[PDB]
Formats: C-alpha cells, sequence, structure tokens
C-alpha cells in the first residue's frame, strides 16, 4: 500500500539518462547472475533471452558473448547509445513500424536488438517469445499500479518452457517511495505464483554507500528463479 501511488513519467527516466543519474547501473555486472549463470545455461545452445528496462545492462553481452541473442527494450536512446559504445560494438537503426517515431537499435553482430521505447509497446510489435527472462531493475522499476500490466507483458513474451530470472529488493518501502520500488514476496506470488514455480535462490546484503542517499539504513537483493509450473 504505501508506494502504491508512485507514477513516475517515460521523461523523468529519459532526463536521468541525460543528467548521468544512473547510479542502478552496474559496471562489473550482477554478481548473483555470474554466480549461477553457468547453472541457468547448462544444457542451452541459442536461447532468445529478454532485458525488460534493459539500459546499459553488461550482462546483455555475457549471454551474447555464449551464442544467445538478446533482446532489450529501454526508453532512453541516451543509454541505448551508451550500450553499444561501452561493449564496442557497431550498430544500425531500423523503425518500430507498429509505434511511430520509435526504433530499433541492432548489434552489427545480429545478437543484440535494443528495441527503444515503452515495455508497454510491446504486445503491439511482432517481438515474439523467449526462452529466458533477465529482469533487475525492471520488475522494480515500473509503477506500482503497473505491475500487473508489466506481468501480463511479461508472460505473453514467454514460451511454454522458460526460465524467468528475477532480482527485487527488500527494504523498508516507508524510508524510500522508491525508485527502485519494493516488490515483496507477496507481490511476487500475487503476479506470477498462478503461472510460474517459484524459487528464491538468493538472498543477500546489498546495502552500498550510495544507498543512504534513500534514507534506508538495510538493504537486501533476493534472485528468483520463475518457470513454468
Ligand atoms: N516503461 C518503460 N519502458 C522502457 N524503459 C523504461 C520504462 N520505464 C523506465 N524505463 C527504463 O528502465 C530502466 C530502469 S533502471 C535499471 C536498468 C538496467 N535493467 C540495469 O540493470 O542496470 C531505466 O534505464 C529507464 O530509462
Amino acid at each position: 500500500e504505501v508506494q502504491k501511488n508512485q507514477v513516475l513519467t517515460l521523461e523523468e527516466w529519459q532526463d536521468k539518462w541525460v543528467n548521468g543519474k544512473t547510479a542502478f547501473h552496474q559496471e562489473q555486472g550482477h554478481q548473483l547472475l555470474k554466480k549461477h549463470l553457468d547453472t541457468f545455461l547448462k544444457g542451452k545452445s541459442g536461447l532468445r533471452v529478454f532485458f525488460p528496462l534493459c539500459g546499459k545492462a553488461v550482462e546483455m553481452k555475457w549471454f551474447a558473448d555464449r551464442g544467445h541473442s538478446v533482446v532489450g527494450v529501454e526508453i532512453s536512446e541516451l543509454g541505448i547509445q551508451e550500450f553499444f559504445t561501452e561493449q564496442n560494438l557497431s550498430y544500425s537503426e531500423e523503425p518500430i513500424t507498429e509505434i511511430p517515431g520509435t526504433k530499433v537499435f541492432k548489434s552489427s553482430s545480429g545478437n543484440i536488438s535494443l528495441y527503444c521505447c515503452s515495455i508497454f509497446d510491446l504486445p503491439r510489435t511482432n517481438i515474439g517469445k523467449f526462452d529466458m527472462i533477465w529482469d533487475r531493475g525492471a520488475l522494480v522499476a515500473i509503477n506500482p499500479g503497473d505491475r500487473k500490466c508489466y506481468a501480463d507483458t511479461m508472460f505473453s513474451l514467454l514460451g511454454k518452457k522458460f526460465q524467468y530470472l528475477l532480482c527485487v529488493l527488500s527494504y523498508d518501502p516507508t524510508k524510500h517511495p522508491g525508485p527502485p520500488f519494493y516488490v515483496p514476496h507477496a507481490e511476487i506470488e500475487r503476479l506470477f505464483g498462478k503461472i510460474c514455480n517459484i524459487r528464491c535462490l538468493e538472498k543477500v546484503d546489498a546495502f552500498e554507500e550510495r544507498h543512504k542517499s534513500w534514507g534506508i539504513d538495510c538493504l537486501f537483493e533476493k534472485l528468483y528463479l520463475l518457470t513454468e509450473k
């Protein structure tokens, strides 16, 4: 209930990128994913992997380097450009014909495509189906009221068998209004429990010096693996 009425705008997010206020970004990449990556990919070849609200997530290159095709969606053209610049990847552009005024950025390698539009635009595209989702700073970045629509959008993107990897943050929601927002276990169950087997693989201290600026003094991260019932 606490953060329920928080409504951020796309322009606010784009402004963060313009202003360099991108402290959510992890240059060395996600350490829980790094730990479990081989287990998740064991026996797997040429998967399609989706990154909602992808920013310039370095982990997209982890999957592409391992032979999987990666699609991300990110509202900030600046963040997308920073991804290609930082990963030293050439790219070219095409329109997203269904959503006038927007573009998809395609790595020359053919392995990474970043849609520069809203995640909520995707059901009107032919983005298709995915074997795997990496969701970090995404479900937690969405306006709280938008979570059900987001969850339904995720389901629309999933193949019959899937591994949905989900990172959420645990902190006292009365101390920081978000983002990132507080998504408790019960909320995961509400959104994903009917369709998914839910495993919480990790719960680790995530508190860094930068988190003092949110007015909290404890922060934990949980890594979930959601799969078909
Ligand atoms: N509706 C929306 N559609 C697409 N991108 C959105 C969005 N709302 C917010 N964003 C983008 O979502 C990102 C959340 S911050 C997390 C970024 C990235 N997943 C990482 O792990 O580092 C921002 O880059 C923001 O610009």
